[PDB]
């Protein structure tokens, strides 16, 4: 079955990165046969900025969709997406499969670079390719190249089984190759490779019968598998893909990050959201990690507002950013303190001997950002995402200028969570295991163990 003609890239949390978009306009331009079109979430995303992207992205010619409208988001990938701090690895890992089944085309991330344009035409045997060769490296697996005529049955069969992984996750057990994999690269890589990523997507080939008994994680073989299974049937590096030594991948979803806007939302929304993510864990597993919800909930960075001038409303104890009413004009930044008081935040004008402490300070650090602005009055998409980045994490020497950040302890969260769910009738009934190492909360994991 010929593979559709359609490139999709994904990226979902923030606005995808300038080196990213400028790869996906490569293979746009180098491919145009194809339809190329970026996948993002727009129910996580910063919506300003969101929308200067697709604005951008219209005017290049590559197509965005997103998943929610176009129905490829399974309650399973909106819930990690709705972590305060989801893995978009995994995400992605998810989300590619749901894509591929329901248009066809070719998957591939943001950090391959096209070294040869696609054929016209494209003829799989069995509907479905994988290449032999990733980040540099040939006769591998990997899951960062797929290829698949819609509707295909071994990717549908794959969407179904990844889900499955997911949901059963928090029982995920470093053994095998994952007990040195963590060792060697840390948990969190270890567990995203088992669950979502070529490990699982490895033991899914071979329990399905794609890859045979000579086929292992760290040695593969295509040589010695079926190699209709492979983009041109053959294990030979493929003409279509390169990357350079000196950045083979770009390992972007390694950082666990706050998605957009925690920071600024209601300890009532956030804990709420940790309610509705624990009882989808209850009633898929029977299992959740109270301690994840808490240890999340309990961050509270700065709270931050960029706009034209003074809000209808200031929020208390947070930063607000005004850009200037001209493009030469300077931009003014409060802090708005527990008073809803605007504290103006200013800096001397410097020259002659450099005083070491002024190099090192955090609003001079800001301030040449606000500087490197382009048009202050129509900053860009990655300028708001910087400017943004910034603000969150701003700690002036000043403690006149610094946010306060007054919040409940994970261990008091903890408990506030666990009375809200053990009050549903239903999902206390569902609960088979409780995770946590709150003193306090042992015990009552304890007491409904004995009920
Ligand atoms: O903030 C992020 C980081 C990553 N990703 C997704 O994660 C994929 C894999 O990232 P990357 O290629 O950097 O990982 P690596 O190939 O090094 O494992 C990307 O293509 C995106 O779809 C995302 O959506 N948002
Ligand atoms: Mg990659």
């Amino acid at each position: 079955a010929q593979i559709d003609k359609k490139i999709h890239f994904i990226w979902v949390g923030h606005i995808m990165p300038q080196k990213n978009i400028q790869v996906v306009s490569e293979w746009a331009e180098k491919n145009p046969g194809y339809e190329t079109i970026i996948w993002v979430d727009k129910k996580i995303a910063p919506a300003k900025e969101l929308d200067l992207f697709i604005l951008d992205m219209k005017s290049k010619g590559i197509t965005v969709k997103d998943i929610n409208e176009e129905g490829v988001c399974r309650d399973s990938i909106r819930h990690e997406l709705d972590q305060e701090s989801p893995n978009y690895g995994m995400v992605s890992d998810m989300l590619r499969l749901n894509i591929l089944a329901a248009e066809g085309g070719i998957y591939l991330d943001s950090d391959i670079l096209c070294s040869a344009p696609f054929p016209d035409e494209i003829y799989a045997p069995f509907g479905f390719l994988l290449s032999p060769w990733s980040q540099g490296a040939n006769n591998t697996l990997c899951n960062d190249i797929i290829l698949c005529s819609k509707g295909n049955q071994i990717i549908q069969q794959l969407a179904d089984a990844i889900e499955q992984s997911y949901i059963a996750r928090d029982s995920f057990e470093f053994t095998h190759e994952y007990a040195s994999m963590k060792e060697t690269k840390g948990e969190r890589i270890a567990k995203t490779l088992g669950v979502t990523g070529p490990g699982f997507l490895f033991h899914q080939l071979k329990k399905m019968g794609i890859l045979n008994d000579k086929s292992e994680m760290e040695a593969i073989h295509w040589e010695l598998q079926d190699q209709r299974y492979l983009i041109d049937g053959s294990v030979k590096e493929p003409d279509y893909f390169y990357v350079p030594q000196n950045n083979t991948n770009d390992a972007s979803w390694v950082p666990s990050i706050k998605r957009p806007g925690i920071e600024n939302m209601s300890f009532q929304e956030r804990l709420e959201n940790a309610v509705q993510l624990i009882a989808f864990d209850i009633q898929k597993t029977g299992l959740f990690n109270l301690d994840h919800y808490a240890n999340e909930l309990k961050v509270k960075q700065n709270s931050w507002c960029i706009a034209a001038e003074t809000s209808p409303e200031l929020k208390p104890d947070s930063y607000l950013l005004i850009r200037p009413r001209d493009k030469t004009g300077e931009w003014t930044l409060y802090y708005v303190d527990e008073d809803k008081k605007l504290n103006p935040v200013t800096l001397p004008v410097i020259k002659g001997a450099i005083k070491l402490s002024e190099v090192s300070d955090p609003l001079r650090k800001f301030h040449t950002l606000l500087s490197q602005v382009s048009d202050p009055v129509n900053p860009t998409a990655h300028e708001l995402k910087q400017i943004g980045r910034a603000l969150i994490e701003l700690k002036p020497r000043q403690d006149e200028w610094h946010c306060k950040n007054k919040w409940s302890g994970a261990e008091e969260i903890a408990q506030e969570l666990w009375q809200r769910i053990t009050s549903n009738e239903t999902l206390r009934a569902q609960i088979k295991q409780c995770f946590t190492q709150f003193e306090s909360l042992k015990p009552r994991v304890a007491e409904l163990g004995l009920e």
